[PDB]
């Protein structure tokens, strides 16, 4: 990734083209969850724009909580998606598993299709590159049937079964024994393991629970930046090169190469642990971690 800037410059010419070429070639990828309610185009008081995101990012997740102002969604559609696409950055909408097990939607083939159609509007209306499902709970038999049905309906438009080039992503804090994963693994582009605060020594065990269902390049492990007023996971302690985030950038499963890493709350890149104020960011941690993976 020598072609990436040592600061947060947005390249423009042959300098941009080299970044677009880097992204088309083999490399460990970097993804980031951008908390939508923290975007400067949402409400008041925020300091970071999705426009700020570093050129060498591979995937930005639009990660809302549902109280965002209309202006955020307008800006995403009209300004952010075009600008990130100009940088070869993919933009994926995140939705919680709760949305796919919502009992307002019939637990039938027609209901799975109807709910998939509604979810595909969050992709198609914004010009996005796919959908990310956040799975952080176990499912009862009925929930598992409904979620599996929706994934199978989505797989007509997204992910490896679709042929569209659009992504279907499974992000989870659970392992590859979860029934939902056993049901939907053939539909998935990337699997992202929420690994905030975890032991470097337990990473192989988790990877081993998925590895029969994927190739290693589909697998990403995630750390968290420090969220204002949030959990102190301690993934981004100083010095950087000793951090959990840095150890994740360097970690490889035995005999294979992982797909890469992601951050939770990429809008918080470089804010000190315990600092509960909002700050601008030049994405030093994101840019350095891309370098750590692609030397
Ligand atoms: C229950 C928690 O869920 C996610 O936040 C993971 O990132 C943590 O490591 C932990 O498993």
């Amino acid at each position: 990734s020598s072609v990436c800037p040592s600061d947060n410059t947005h390249a423009t010419g042959a300098a941009l083209q080299k970044i677009l070429d880097y992204k088309k070639g083999d490399h460990q990828i970097m993804a980031g969850y951008f908390r939508s309610w923290r975007d400067t185009a949402s409400g008041t008081g925020n300091k970071v724009s999705m426009l700020d995101l570093p050129d060498c990012l591979d995937i930005a997740f639009v990660f809302p909580e549902g109280d965002e102002t209309a202006s955020f969604w307008t800006t995403l559609k009209d300004t952010y998606v075009p600008a990130l696409h100009g940088r070869g950055i993919k933009v994926v909408r995140s939705v919680g598993i709760a949305q796919l097990i919502n009992t307002a939607w019939d637990n039938t083939p027609a209901g799975w299709q109807g709910l998939a159609d509604a979810l595909m509007k969050t992709v198609d209306d914004y010009g996005l590159d796919g959908l990310d499902i956040d799975v952080e709970q176990s499912l009862n038999a009925n929930q598992l049937k409904q979620a599996t049905g929706v994934f199978n309906a989505l797989a007509k438009k997204l992910g490896p079964k679709s042929g569209t080039g659009k992504l279907l992503i499974f992000d989870t804090n659970m392992d590859g024994t979860q029934p939902l994963w056993r049901n939907v693994y053939p539909t998935i582009s990337y699997v992202l393991i929420q690994s905030y605060g975890r032991s470097i020594s337990g990473l192989q065990t988790t990877y081993n629970s998925f590895k029969s269902y994927i190739s290693s390049k589909q697998y990403l492990i995630g750390f968290s930046f420090y969220e204002e007023n949030g959990t102190n996971w301690g993934d981004t302690t100083t010095p950087m090169t000793s951090s959990r985030a840095w150890q994740y950038a360097k970690w490889q499963p035995s005999g294979a190469t992982k797909g890469g890493i992601f951050s939770y709350a990429i809008d918080r890149d470089g804010v000190a642990i315990g600092d509960n104020t909002l700050k601008t960011t030049d994405f030093t941690w994101t840019r350095q971690l891309i370098g750590a993976m692609n030397p």
